[PDB]
C-alpha cells in the first residue's frame, strides 16, 4: 500500500483530489475525493477554469448510455451525459474497470477558478446516486470487477498545498498510531453515523443526543467544516464562546460572516477548548470518543490583498441537513470506510498537527445508554 501513500493533493478549502485515468488510450485527470456523494463526474468541455477535460471522441472504449443527469446542489449545479469507460487509478490498485462516467457539459458554481481538479469521485452509496440508485457507483464497480477488498481509508493532512493518502482496498498502519475504533454505518446512503454525546472541554452539552443527529450525521471528505444542526450549533457555539470568554469576537465571526485575525506567531491556542464527539460503538451500550483541537476548527485563510496577519475561518457552522464531519474532523484522524462490515474506523492520524500540550485522541470504551434513541427517524 506504499504505492498509494501520498496519492492525494489539494489546496486549503478546495478539497483533496486523486489522479485517475479514463478511456483508451488513458486520459489523465485530477479528481476530487468525495465521501459525501456517489457519482463519478468529470469535466468534458473546455470550461476556462479547467486545466483539462474528458475527450470522449479520443476513446475507443467509451460507450454512450444515451441519458442525461442534472445535479443541483445548494446554489451550485452540474449537468452531463452518461456513459461508461475504462478507469484506472495510477497510484491505486493495479486494475482497470468499466465505470459509469457523467460527462459534465454544463455547470454553475461547481469547478473552482484557480483549482487543479477537473471531476469528482463520489465514494458513497447508490441510494444517493443520480439520477437514481440504478447508476452503479464507482467503488461498487471496482469491487465487483476485481478482487480489491470492499474498503478504503483516508488520511487527510495538509499544511498552501495540502496532501494525504487514499488507500483503496485496505489499511496502512504507518498512517496511524494506537488503535482503530469503529462506529456502525447506520444506513448505506451517505456514510451515516450516530453521535451519542458531545463535550466541549470535557464538559458536555447535556442536549438530547437525537439533536446531535438532526436529521443526519455523515462523514464527508468534500466538506471543509464541522457542520452542526441549528439547535446543536446554537448550543455548540454558546459553550465554545463561553469557554473562550478571555478574548472577545463578533457574532458574525461565529456565523462565518467575518474572519478573525491575530498577529503572526501569536494566536491563542489555549483560549479555545478541545472538542469531543462520542460515537456509537460496535457493542450495545458501548461508545468511544474522538477529540479534536482548535487547529482543526480554526482554519487559516491563505492570504489577502487587504491584510497580512494570521486570519482564520471558524470552521463550525449550521445545517438543515445535519452534522457533517468534514476536513475539520477527518484531518485529525485516519478514517477507515469499512464497507464490507458496515462500519467506519477512527484512529489518531500519524500526520495530524499537534503541540507539546493537547493532542487529537480516539479513546474508549465508554458506557453510553440508549444510543439508538440518538438516531433520527
Ligand atoms: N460532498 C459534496 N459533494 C458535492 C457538493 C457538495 C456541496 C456541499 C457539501 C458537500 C458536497
Amino acid at each position: 500500500f506504499v504505492e498509494m501513500v501520498d496519492n492525494l493533493r489539494g489546496k486549503s478549502g478546495q478539497g483533496y483530489y486523486v489522479e485517475m485515468t479514463v478511456g483508451s488510450p488513458p486520459q489523465t485527470l485530477n479528481i476530487l475525493v468525495d465521501t459525501g456523494s456517489s457519482n463519478f463526474a468529470v469535466g468534458a468541455a473546455p470550461h476556462p477554469f479547467l486545466h483539462r477535460y474528458y475527450q470522449r471522441q479520443l476513446s475507443s472504449t467509451y460507450r454512450d448510455l444515451r441519458k442525461g443527469v442534472y445535479v443541483p446542489y445548494t446554489q451550485g449545479k452540474w449537468e452531463g451525459e452518461l456513459g461508461t469507460d475504462l478507469v484506472s487509478i495510477p497510484h491505486g490498485p493495479n486494475v482497470t474497470v468499466r465505470a459509469n462516467i457523467a460527462a459534465i457539459t454544463e455547470s454553475d458554481k461547481f469547478f473552482i477558478n484557480g483549482s487543479n481538479w477537473e471531476g469528482i469521485l463520489g465514494l458513497a452509496y447508490a441510494e444517493i446516486a443520480r439520477p437514481d440508485d440504478s447508476l452503479e457507483p464507482f467503488f461498487d464497480s471496482l469491487v465487483k470487477q476485481t478482487h480489491v477488498p470492499n474498503l478504503f481509508s483516508l488520511q487527510l493532512c495538509g499544511a498552501a498545498s495540502v496532501g494525504g493518502s487514499m488507500i483503496i482496498g485496505g489499511i496502512d498502519h504507518s498512517l496511524y498510531t494506537g488503535s482503530l475504533w469503529y462506529t456502525p454505518i447506520r444506513r448505506e446512503w451517505y456514510y451515516e453515523v450516530i453521535i451519542v454525546r458531545v463535550e466541549i472541554n470535557g464538559q458536555d452539552l447535556k442536549m438530547d443526543c437525537k439533536e446531535y443527529n438532526y436529521d443526519k450525521s455523515i462523514v464527508d471528505s468534500g466538506t471543509t467544516n464541522l457542520r452542526l444542526p441549528k439547535k446543536v450549533f446554537e448550543a455548540a457555539v454558546k459553550s465554545i464562546k463561553a469557554a473562550s470568554s478571555t478574548e472577545k469576537f463578533p457574532d458574525g465571526f461565529w456565523l462565518g460572516e467575518q474572519l478573525v485575525c491575530w498577529q503572526a506567531g501569536t494566536t491563542p491556542w489555549n483560549i479555545f477548548p478541545v472538542i469531543s464527539l462520542y460515537l456509537m460503538g460496535e457493542v450495545t451500550n458501548q461508545s468511544f470518543r474522538i477529540t479534536i483541537l482548535p487547529q482543526q476548527y480554526l482554519r487559516p485563510v491563505e492570504d489577502v490583498a487587504t491584510s497580512q496577519d494570521d486570519c482564520y475561518k471558524f470552521a463550525i457552522s449550521q445545517s438543515s441537513t445535519g452534522t457533517v464531519m468534514g476536513a475539520v474532523i477527518m484531518e485529525g484522524f485516519y478514517v477507515v470506510f469499512d464497507r464490507a462490515r458496515k462500519r467506519i474506523g477512527f484512529a489518531v492520524s500519524a500526520c495530524h498537527v499537534h503541540d507539546e500540550f493537547r493532542t487529537a485522541a480516539v479513546e474508549g470504551p465508554f458506557v453510553t445508554l440508549d444510543m439508538e434513541d440518538c438516531g433520527y427517524n
